[PDB]
């Protein structure tokens, strides 16, 4: 397992970009790519996971453990009380959950669970973030950083805080990794909180669809228009990989073959 570390607390677009690239590079199946979009490995990769050690506010860190396969943050750990406090979504269930715990807390002698008392569905996180939508959860490095700060090492944080952080982290890490677009959003908004636009959200929501679409794209043509959202929330009908590709950082693993380039 690898740790892409990203210090959200002190960072730069470029570092974030690098983080993204690292994250993508770490997350992606080295060999899988559809349309030049790296794709996440299946869930049978040697290295299933990836850690994203985010450092945020007060240099507090939260390590996201991302399943490389779908770059899901499976939970995260934060150094808490000398413990690897691992917080795993409660729908990280058994062996992954142990692996997530273990992975999160591999080089920590001590661990303590602070489960994410919720699954990682955005809806969940949003619910838990008590936001209607993570559209409402501003993303931003600072937010992430701060969020990291609100969570990492924090004996208590509400699910809300966590969920927000997760929303933030997930999006700024995984989604951003998944979607260059999102990455780009972050980067574009690097010095600011930003409300993830609909495209972020949409991409996020449609990543698998996109990945699928892209993966299943024949010579660039998405099997089906991907109805995505433009940044401004307008419908964005992607017909072709190339339309969406730029947004894509990672394709969700989609088995079978695709035009790798
Ligand atoms: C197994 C895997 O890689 N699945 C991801 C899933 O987590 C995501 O929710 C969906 C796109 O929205 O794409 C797929
Ligand atoms: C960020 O880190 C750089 C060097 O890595 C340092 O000069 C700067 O003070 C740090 N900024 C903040 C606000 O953490
Ligand atoms: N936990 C998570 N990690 C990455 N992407 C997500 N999308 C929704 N939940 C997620």
């Amino acid at each position: 397992i690898n740790t892409i570390t990203y210090d959200a607390g002190n960072t730069t677009i470029n570092k974030y970009a690098t983080f993204m690239e690292s994250l993508r590079n770490e997350a992606k199946d080295p060999s899988l790519q559809c349309y030049g979009i790296p794709m996440l490995p299946n869930n049978s990769s040697t290295i299933k996971y990836l850690l994203v050690k985010l450092q945020g506010a007060s240099q507090k860190t939260i390590t996201l453990m991302l399943r490389r396969n779908n770059l899901y943050v499976m939970g995260y750990s934060d150094p808490f009380n000398g413990n690897c406090r691992y917080h795993i979504f409660n729908d990280i269930t058994g062996t992954e959950r142990t692996n997530v715990e273990n992975t999160l807390c591999s080089s920590s002698s001590s661990r303590d669970a602070k489960p994410i008392n919720y699954n990682s569905l955005y809806s969940t996180l949003e619910k838990k973030a008590e936001v209607n939508s993570r559209s409402q959860v501003q993303l931003g490095i600072q937010i992430l950083s701060s969020d990291i700060g609100k969570i990492s090492g924090q004996s208590s944080f509400t699910d809300k805080t966590e969920a927000k952080f997760l929303l933030v982290a997930i999006q700024m890490v995984s989604e951003a990794a998944r979607f260059k677009y999102i990455e780009n959003q972050v980067k574009t908004n690097f010095n600011r909180d930003f409300s993830p636009n609909d495209k972020i959200l949409d991409l996020e929501e449609n990543w698998g669809k996109i990945s699928t679409a892209i993966h299943d794209a024949t010579n660039g043509a998405l099997p089906k228009p991907l109805e995505l959202k433009n940044a401004d929330g307008t419908k964005w009908i992607v017909l072709r990989v190339d339309e969406i590709k730029p947004d894509m950082g990672l394709l969700n693993y989609v088995n079978g073959t695709c035009q790798t380039t």
